[PDB]
This record gives structure tokens, C-alpha cells and sequence, in this order.
DNA sequence: TTCCTATGACTCATCCAGTT
DNA sequence: AAACTGGATGAGTCATAGGA
């Protein structure tokens, strides 16, 4: 192991911790994507059903 | 002395750019929708409030 | 076989952070 | 210390999977 052979395989490594580290951060901000969406589902849902028993506007 | 691989790699690294300005795309294009749904739902849940305070619970 | 791209993995040159 | 020690980022290149 010459420090440039020890410094590459563990640079390696960090540049790998990094690459699933990205993954999640995507599946992440598909999720807040998600609930996001069932949330505006519910939410217009509910107003139009407390609309209902009073006007349209 | 020449290029039988230089073609090979100037095309494989326009391909990494390529697949690379996907990723960034894809991502910036997520997060502007979880800033937009984040704000219709705000405004969906004040007229919850005030349909529930015109009639009730 | 043979060719060719799209994506994972590794290397390189930076650059940044903790730490004393 | 804008230079120790060792991690971490961006972009080219390598090794492979899939596609045709």
C-alpha cells in the first residue's frame, strides 16, 4: 500500500457512502411528493363536502 | 499512437452527461411540485377553517 | 457473434472540516 | 493551515446490462 493506494480504495468507499446517500435523498422527495398529494386528495375532498351543507362560491 | 478508443470515450462521457443532466432534472423538477402543493394545501386547509366557523366540526 | 447506449462503480483533482 | 489528516464532491473513464 503505497498512501496513494490507501488513500484510492478509501476514496473509493467515500464516493460510495455518497452514492446510497443520494439514493435516499430521492426516495425521500418522492414521498413528500406523495403525502402531498393524498393530502390535496382529503383536503378538496373535505371542503367540498362542508361546502355542500352551506353555498357555492 | 492514436484514437481507435478515442471515439469510444468521447462519445461514453457525452452519455455520463446525458444520464447526469437527467438525475438534475428530475430533481429540480420534484422539488418545485413539493413548494407548489405545499401551497394549495395551506390554502385549502384556511377554507376548511372558515367553512367549518360558517357552519361547524 | 457485434455493436451501442444508459447506469453502476472507481479514479482524479479539489476542496472543506475537524482538530490541536 | 492556502496546509496536518482524511472525509467528501463533480466529472471523466471503466465495467456491465439491456437492446437491437
Amino acid at each position: 500500500k503505497d498512501p496513494a493506494a490507501l488513500k484510492r480504495a478509501r476514496n473509493t468507499e467515500a464516493a460510495r457512502r455518497s452514492r446510497a446517500r443520494k439514493l435516499q435523498r430521492m426516495k425521500q422527495l418522492e414521498d413528500k411528493v406523495e403525502e402531498l398529494l393524498s393530502k390535496n386528495y382529503h383536503l378538496e375532498n373535505e371542503v367540498a363536502r362542508l361546502k355542500k351543507l352551506v353555498g357555492e362560491r
